């Protein structure tokens, strides 16, 4: 637990991730942001022997079973990508392969559960380098789930209906104390510092996108991103691993 | 299908109801209505052997396993007597005695499923002989549920939503294509074409008021309830049960 | 806990209370209603050995220090006496005497401690026979406890400002799990089933009022309600005192 | 300091407040409330040696110079008398006669000062007995005192302009630590603890209505607000005075 | 009393700043504003024996751990960051190395402190030369300190819940006759005249920013602030001071 997963757009970034102990590659391709090009996800996972996801437009079903068909290991329902369905989620049940989708409260966390994804994160603010979404996020999910842990049962009918979330989804995040899936932080973490944090939030782990390799050294910041969400309250070493880029 | 139960206050009336072929009596007592004085219930318990139900205050927990206690066979958590709790309904799956609660729409009734109801019946407006109330329930309960049986499967999530219903009830609804309890219609029934006309609308059945009781023949005026609500659709019959009172 | 305080407004009412078991009695006795007559007060402090209560006008600190001297062993600085001063609460922390306050919300309730409370009650809806404001005040104040007991630490800061709480008290909640005073229900409470009820919603015991005397038989029913109280989980027992009104 | 003042109509009443150690008496006569008729205020002097005031309709100059002639100690210009002028209070600073002016702020005490008033008062809310209006209205005038005495010199123009106040009267507040004038509380004392709560909130005595007379003992109704003013932290004997009306 | 913090980006300035008898150097260094650079921080701790501070990002935890770990003296929770969290600040009480937290008003600095800060300063406006704002809080935290210092008692918990402050930081306002930490002036903060009328507001010293080393002579310029900061009163120093640029 602990996890950092890495955007990658070729099979050398890739191998940079895995060699830096990413837990899985995400295959990156007012424009019109679509599914990638299978030659790109073919060549990422080419590249690797740990998970590659990519991504799908929102309610994109048919790109979601292209993805499938391609063999990916998780599918990104992604709000980055432009949505082609702005009302209806991809019914994810109907999928063998699973998928991760965004969230910023409960409510939205426990609809696209009920809808069949297998993995949450935050929706954060991506391209920012800024935490303060992801921070809000997690902090808000986080919040809610500890107040419906502990609050009275028969409350939660009401409660669902406050939060718009099924139920049902609420009664087993108060039986298991947690989501009933994992749930990584998104969106603008950059530094070591930023990493550590999420973990202290209460994250299960960590998305990172390209800045990793706007760097001198793609290989040792990728590394000191691993180091500090694994190691996320190692003060000394977090301290030590923010020098030098 | 097409049960009539009745409202009574004492062993008389809950005998002339039986007689007449109710399959249940419902046992009855700024003034504060409450749970029914023990007295009652057992005098009504005692002179028939069709189910008798009683009714709390909504969310008064323990005045329903007071009533259980007293052996009652149906609780209604009704809206009539004075509300207890505002906001939360009563944990009905903590029961083992079976409760029938009201609504006015889908979601109201699958939030009220969600809670454990194991019967329903719409608000109405009791009181008024009025059947407007009791009609606009009925017909927008029943178009809610034609719309989500009929429903895109992946329109599911959405809907729940919508209505702020429990998307696990919904659908079960899809699977069995109607409520997976019964909906009896409720308030101002009055004649013979009323409780007719429930039926046409999809109602399972119909609860009747103490206006039986109020009449010059309450036998024969129970007997035209219960003959109209079973042949719904034999016109011929119910005008001459209209005849006469 | 499951203690009843009852209202009495001379000795034979306040014998009554006490041989029925009660753990307290609150002497009391549109124009403006002010502290009671004194001689009132000391006819119940003479008739009985459990603690006696009293009431203040809010904010009134003289009225406050007139019971203090005649030896009342509470004061209930109450909303339905007509308040003396409607920005400034007493100082209780001055004094040597005990007193209880009203609350509807744990903000209400960490302000009153703050002032020097020793007890609190839901503020409830007095002289209705209603309990749904009571269920709203206790159902508010216990789960906005349950969610503070339970939150993170850090966050507590941002929640006694959002509630208007004196973050001290809501820190010394999260480290007690519960109030660092007992909390009573008040207003409403009529029935046997009406006091365990309360019990339920996690009050420490139930505030009556005169209804008791109001009885063809005041010492069965004072004595039904110490033991609904009490034994709140009875539900046999409960629905046995619920007969002979 | 800690003075008494008592409403009085006639001789006899007169006679009871002297007697009763009243510090002086206020002689008293949708219609129109104007000043008294001259032999109902030469009455109540001929009765009494302690001062006699009476009151005026507020800007009415020449009904003032009317009491002055007659030979009143003091003039309450009055807002329970219909106002003469709405616009502009009596130029006090005229007579030789002195004033008492109501108020219910420091901006209000400033100016009736600023026109010439030799004593204030707090408007309460007459008729009512009800003090909630008086401990307002010192309470506001006292607090407000307590922020000038204590402010940085320099802020005291802004201070005068946002209150709506003369400056020099706030500078000459600054320095005597106080108002330059008494301020006594009235509108509504009715009990000794009233009384002394009145005391206790910073006021320099008391006026009291005709209430003192519709009592069975006038004479020990009005020894008990005069002793509970002057010993007004003796709530051993503020106890005792309140009891037997 | 009379202290000056200078803002310093390297080790050269930070000797400046002790030299010339700064108290403590602040080490710095529209993109994100995150923690420095470690190796930025390390350089100014070699440098001088004078207490070294630096910044973090607001709720910013592990930031702060980082620089606890590192060793600074002091950490600035600052605005001029970009904040990491925007509804829950650090909290304080759980780090050994203390904190200094900007504020605007006594509510803000009450929270702060009650979060765990040792150290106040006004927000002001950085980067502008424009002492507007940093005067501005001053006169406003001071006004509402010289205030609650004044102030009844029993009127400090209705003063709390206007301000959002929690009480128990104001009862030991109150108390102290002051803050019970220090209140620097920070923002704009530019010449000689500027920091001594801070200290004439009431600060107990000055942040200053990066404009001295803008300066032909750093080393006299530095110097004339620490002269002005602690000869505050003397008006014709201040007045030679002012020349020579």
């Amino acid at each position: 637990k602990g996890g950092v997963i890495m955007d990658v757009v070729n099979a050398e970034q890739a191998k940079i991730a895995e060699a830096a102990g990413a837990v899985a590659v995400m295959a990156l391709e007012g424009g019109v942001a679509r599914m990638a090009d299978p030659t790109v996800i073919e060549e990422v996972m080419n590249a690797v022997s740990i998970p590659v996801m990519a991504k799908v437009r929102i309610g994109h079903y048919v790109e979601a079973r292209v993805l499938e068909a391609l063999g990916v290991d998780y599918i990104d329902e992604s709000e980055v990508l432009t949505p082609a369905d702005e009302e209806f989620h991809i019914d994810k049940r109907q999928f063998t392969v699973p998928f991760v989708c965004g969230c910023r409260d409960l409510g939205e966390a426990a609809r696209r559960i009920a809808e069949g994804a297998s993995m949450l994160r935050t929706k954060g603010e991506p391209g920012t380098g800024n935490i303060v979404e992801a921070v809000r996020h997690m902090r808000k999910v986080n919040a809610q789930i500890r107040k419906v842990v502990n609050m009275s049962e028969d409350e939660l009918v009401a409660e669902a209906k406050q939060l718009g979330a099924p139920v049902e989804v609420l009664r087993e995040i108060k039986r298991l104390g947690r989501l009933p899936v994992v749930n990584f932080a998104a969106g603008g973490v950059t530094t070591p510092a930023d990493a550590a944090l999420m973990m202290h939030l209460g994250a299960d782990g960590v998305f990172v996108g390209s800045g990793i390799f706007k760097s001198e050294n793609p290989e040792k910041y990728a590394r000191a991103i691993v180091e500090a969400t694994t190691h996320y309250e190692d003060y000394e070493l977090i301290a030590h691993l923010s020098k030098g880029l």
